[PDB]
Protein backbone atom coordinates (compact mmCIF):
# COMPACT_ATOMS: atom_id res chain seq x y z
CA UNK A 1 0.00 0.00 0.00
CA UNK A 2 2.80 2.57 0.58
CA UNK A 3 3.68 1.85 -3.17
CA UNK A 4 0.14 2.29 -4.20
CA UNK A 5 0.32 5.65 -2.89
CA UNK A 6 3.79 6.21 -4.47
CA UNK A 7 2.04 5.75 -7.64
CA UNK A 8 -1.16 7.62 -7.02
CA UNK A 9 1.22 10.24 -6.80
CA UNK A 10 3.24 9.48 -9.92
CA UNK A 11 0.49 9.32 -12.08
CA UNK A 12 -1.34 12.40 -10.45
CA UNK A 13 0.87 15.05 -10.26
CA UNK A 14 2.11 17.45 -13.34
CA UNK A 15 3.65 15.49 -15.83
CA UNK A 16 6.86 18.16 -15.42
CA UNK A 17 7.16 17.02 -12.07
CA UNK A 18 6.46 13.50 -12.38
CA UNK A 19 8.56 13.27 -15.23
CA UNK A 20 11.75 15.37 -13.27
CA UNK A 21 11.27 12.57 -10.46
CA UNK A 22 11.41 9.38 -12.84
CA UNK A 23 14.80 11.14 -14.39
CA UNK A 24 15.72 11.49 -11.12
CA UNK A 25 15.81 7.91 -9.80
CA UNK A 26 16.58 6.72 -13.78
CA UNK A 27 19.86 8.75 -12.92
CA UNK A 28 20.68 7.53 -9.71
CA UNK A 29 20.30 3.55 -10.99
CA UNK A 30 22.82 4.60 -13.51
CA UNK A 31 25.30 6.19 -11.33
CA UNK A 32 25.10 2.72 -8.96
CA UNK A 33 25.34 0.37 -11.42
CA UNK A 34 28.42 2.13 -12.83
CA UNK A 35 29.89 2.22 -9.97
CA UNK A 36 29.35 -0.98 -8.61
CA UNK A 37 31.08 -2.31 -12.38
CA UNK A 38 33.90 0.74 -11.96
CA UNK A 39 34.83 -0.95 -8.79
CA UNK A 40 34.11 -4.62 -9.70
CA UNK A 41 31.39 -5.92 -7.50
CA UNK A 42 29.41 -7.38 -10.01
CA UNK A 43 29.26 -10.61 -8.95
CA UNK A 44 29.20 -9.92 -5.51
CA UNK A 45 25.81 -7.61 -6.21
CA UNK A 46 24.09 -10.58 -7.83
CA UNK A 47 24.67 -13.16 -4.91
CA UNK A 48 23.66 -11.02 -2.28
CA UNK A 49 20.68 -10.13 -4.63
CA UNK A 50 19.43 -14.09 -4.70
CA UNK A 51 18.41 -13.75 -1.16
CA UNK A 52 15.56 -11.66 -0.55
CA UNK A 53 13.25 -14.75 -2.10
CA UNK A 54 14.35 -16.68 0.75
CA UNK A 55 15.91 -14.41 3.64
CA UNK A 56 13.57 -12.75 5.90
CA UNK A 57 15.73 -10.21 7.38
CA UNK A 58 17.09 -8.76 4.01
CA UNK A 59 13.49 -8.96 2.95
CA UNK A 60 12.73 -6.58 5.75
CA UNK A 61 15.52 -3.77 4.87
CA UNK A 62 14.78 -4.17 1.34
CA UNK A 63 11.05 -3.02 1.91
CA UNK A 64 12.19 -0.41 4.53
CA UNK A 65 14.66 0.75 2.12
CA UNK A 66 11.99 1.16 -0.47
CA UNK A 67 9.82 3.02 1.47
CA UNK A 68 12.24 5.60 2.00
CA UNK A 69 12.35 6.08 -1.33
CA UNK A 70 8.83 6.31 -2.31
CA UNK A 71 8.84 8.84 1.22
CA UNK A 72 11.75 10.86 -0.78
CA UNK A 73 10.42 10.65 -3.91
CA UNK A 74 6.67 11.98 -2.82
CA UNK A 75 8.36 14.56 -0.82
CA UNK A 76 10.03 15.73 -4.09
CA UNK A 77 6.54 15.77 -5.88
CA UNK A 78 5.05 17.58 -3.75
CA UNK A 79 7.90 19.56 -2.71
CA UNK A 80 7.79 20.90 -6.55
CA UNK B 1 14.80 12.03 -26.44
CA UNK B 2 15.03 8.92 -25.55
CA UNK B 3 14.24 10.20 -22.45
CA UNK B 4 10.86 11.05 -23.28
CA UNK B 5 10.24 8.14 -25.36
CA UNK B 6 10.85 6.12 -22.25
CA UNK B 7 8.45 9.07 -20.42
CA UNK B 8 5.99 8.21 -22.94
CA UNK B 9 5.61 4.57 -22.97
CA UNK B 10 5.39 4.33 -19.03
CA UNK B 11 2.47 6.71 -18.84
CA UNK B 12 1.10 5.21 -22.14
CA UNK B 13 1.12 1.05 -21.34
CA UNK B 14 -1.22 0.03 -19.61
CA UNK B 15 -1.42 1.23 -15.78
CA UNK B 16 -0.64 -2.75 -14.42
CA UNK B 17 2.38 -2.87 -16.67
CA UNK B 18 3.96 0.35 -15.79
CA UNK B 19 3.25 0.00 -12.06
CA UNK B 20 5.50 -3.28 -12.33
CA UNK B 21 7.81 -1.58 -14.25
CA UNK B 22 8.29 1.36 -12.18
CA UNK B 23 8.47 -1.43 -8.44
CA UNK B 24 11.26 -3.30 -10.66
CA UNK B 25 13.17 -0.07 -10.75
CA UNK B 26 12.36 0.87 -6.75
CA UNK B 27 13.01 -2.18 -5.93
CA UNK B 28 16.62 -2.23 -8.06
CA UNK B 29 17.33 0.79 -6.38
CA UNK B 30 16.74 -0.22 -3.02
CA UNK B 31 18.86 -3.05 -3.61
CA UNK B 32 21.57 -1.23 -5.02
CA UNK B 33 21.63 1.15 -2.22
CA UNK B 34 21.32 -1.30 0.14
CA UNK B 35 24.34 -3.16 -0.76
CA UNK B 36 26.43 -0.71 -0.91
CA UNK B 37 26.23 0.52 2.36
CA UNK B 38 26.35 -3.14 3.38
CA UNK B 39 29.78 -3.14 2.21
CA UNK B 40 30.11 0.14 3.61
CA UNK B 41 30.99 2.05 0.13
CA UNK B 42 28.89 5.16 1.10
CA UNK B 43 31.55 8.31 1.06
CA UNK B 44 33.40 6.49 -1.94
CA UNK B 45 29.82 6.70 -3.90
CA UNK B 46 29.76 10.02 -2.96
CA UNK B 47 32.72 11.34 -4.48
CA UNK B 48 32.16 9.64 -7.81
CA UNK B 49 28.62 10.99 -8.50
CA UNK B 50 30.26 14.45 -7.65
CA UNK B 51 32.14 13.99 -10.95
CA UNK B 52 29.32 14.07 -13.13
CA UNK B 53 28.56 17.98 -13.04
CA UNK B 54 32.19 18.36 -14.55
CA UNK B 55 33.75 14.91 -15.98
CA UNK B 56 32.93 15.08 -19.88
CA UNK B 57 33.41 10.92 -20.10
CA UNK B 58 31.32 10.06 -16.70
CA UNK B 59 28.63 12.22 -18.55
CA UNK B 60 28.93 9.61 -21.45
CA UNK B 61 28.91 6.79 -20.01
CA UNK B 62 26.43 7.50 -17.45
CA UNK B 63 24.15 8.56 -20.28
CA UNK B 64 25.05 5.37 -22.30
CA UNK B 65 23.90 3.56 -18.98
CA UNK B 66 20.38 5.15 -19.27
CA UNK B 67 19.81 4.37 -22.55
CA UNK B 68 20.13 1.07 -21.58
CA UNK B 69 17.98 1.40 -18.85
CA UNK B 70 15.40 2.69 -20.45
CA UNK B 71 15.64 0.27 -23.51
CA UNK B 72 15.19 -2.83 -20.94
CA UNK B 73 12.71 -0.89 -19.60
CA UNK B 74 10.62 -0.52 -22.41
CA UNK B 75 11.21 -4.06 -23.57
CA UNK B 76 10.03 -5.68 -20.08
CA UNK B 77 6.03 -3.00 -20.79
CA UNK B 78 6.18 -4.38 -24.24
CA UNK B 79 6.93 -7.47 -23.54
CA UNK B 80 4.34 -7.59 -21.10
Amino acid sequence: NPLDKWNDIIFHASKKLSKKELERLLELLALLETFIEKEDLEEKFESFAKALRIDEELQQKIESRKTDIVIQSMANILSG
